[PDB]
């Protein structure tokens, strides 16, 4: 159609620790397949129910990446060194990409805060709305 | 218009406890009334300042529902069994619905984590952007 | 173009305390410049990695404002009087503005919860998608 909305969603990912960004499997939008080659994409990475396990102020970094690498990043962290319980910390990240540059895909990634294990066990999404410059 | 944006917003809701999803009153989009019958809707449920009261790791589940039921859901929870103070835990949930299936409305819902009372006493919104497949 | 997306992003702001909303420098969209004069804007304020310092349940209020003042606001706050460590508390706020009113700009603002110092030291964005009424 003339006003493309892209969406991918997951309900889980294998629990891993990583010092550097690794893909969140399944949060991937094939932009080239959509025939988006010019304009802008507003991309939302929505991880509403994550938690992190660890023993030194745990948390998770998340990123929106294209084939050109990370475009935006943010994290949550707990406020106790060893939380009584690793509570659910909703996380949203929003970035606008110029597709002209040579973007063929957008994806979600994550990485450990201070050696934390990274947990998704319910709904998470990666969404993009296509538009133009003003 | 040719590029509809739907929006509903509230500033409060009666405080309730519920084991199962109940509507957040006022967070409701009448899609049929808009004449949306085909394409996709990106729906954001934005509850930026909620809190939960309770005695067993309190929190709130939130959902986006259509007439076909829940499409996505997430929660926040505290990281203490009995928080010193029930702090404000911003919550965002994003989902993309294919409208063809027979969607006439989109709404926000909530339900208790472990018997928590659910509090909204400031701005919350439900938004939707209409588009098409790629 | 015929389907504008507006975007502004920062990576930091001078740390300040403020009893009333002050601008988050750099989170500002010039809507008049875009030639948006009618329809709707869905505006997201995305502050994914903030923290607050203070000694009385710290937190930050955030707002979306136009030339007509604040349209929506929300806050995060910690659940301890003096957090062990001021953890990162992702914050998103979404609002839909009718541009006809006389809107020339949209901006993000913030203010202190109970005298908190307000910290941004990584990516934050302010985004807007243009549409029409249904
Ligand atoms: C609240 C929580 O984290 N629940 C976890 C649980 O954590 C337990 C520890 O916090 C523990 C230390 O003793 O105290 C509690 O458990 C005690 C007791 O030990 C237990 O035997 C007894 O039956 O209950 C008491 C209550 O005080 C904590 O509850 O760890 C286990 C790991 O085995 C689970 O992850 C549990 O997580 C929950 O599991 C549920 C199924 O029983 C269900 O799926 C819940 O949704 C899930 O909780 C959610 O995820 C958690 C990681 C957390 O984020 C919570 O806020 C979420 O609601
Ligand atoms: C977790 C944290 O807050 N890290 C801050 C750090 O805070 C230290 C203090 O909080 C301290 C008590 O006041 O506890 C720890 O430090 C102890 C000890 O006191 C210290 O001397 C020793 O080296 O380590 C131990 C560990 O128990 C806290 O670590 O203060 C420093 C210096 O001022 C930093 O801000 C640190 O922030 C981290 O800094 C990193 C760069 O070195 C990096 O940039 C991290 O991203 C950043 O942490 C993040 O921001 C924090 C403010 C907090 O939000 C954390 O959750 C984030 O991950
Ligand atoms: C810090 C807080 O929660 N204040 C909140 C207070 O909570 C206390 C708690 O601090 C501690 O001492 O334990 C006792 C008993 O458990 C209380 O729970 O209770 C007060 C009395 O009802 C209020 O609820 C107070 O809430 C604040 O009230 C002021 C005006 O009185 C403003 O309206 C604040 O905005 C409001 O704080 C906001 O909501 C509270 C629930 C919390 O989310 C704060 O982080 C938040 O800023």
């Amino acid at each position: 159609g003339h006003m493309p909305l892209l969406s991918a969603s997951i309900v889980s990912a294998p629990v891993v620790t990583s010092e550097t960004y690794v893909d969140i499997p399944g949060l991937y939008l094939d932009v080239a397949k959509a025939g988006i080659r010019d304009g802008k994409l507003q991309v939302i990475l929505n991880v509403p129910t994550p938690y992190a396990t660890g023993n030194n102020f745990p948390g998770i970094y998340f990123a929106i990446a294209t084939n050109q690498g990370v475009v935006a990043d943010g994290c949550f962290t707990y406020s106790s060194k060893v939380p009584e319980s690793t509570g659910r910390m909703p996380f949203t990240l929003v970035a606008t990409i110029d597709v002209g540059s040579g973007v063929t895909f957008v994806k979600g990634q994550w990485k450990s805060v201070r050696g934390s294990a990274m947990h998704i066990d319910s709904y998470a999404s990666l969404s993009a709305i296509w538009g133009t410059a003003a």
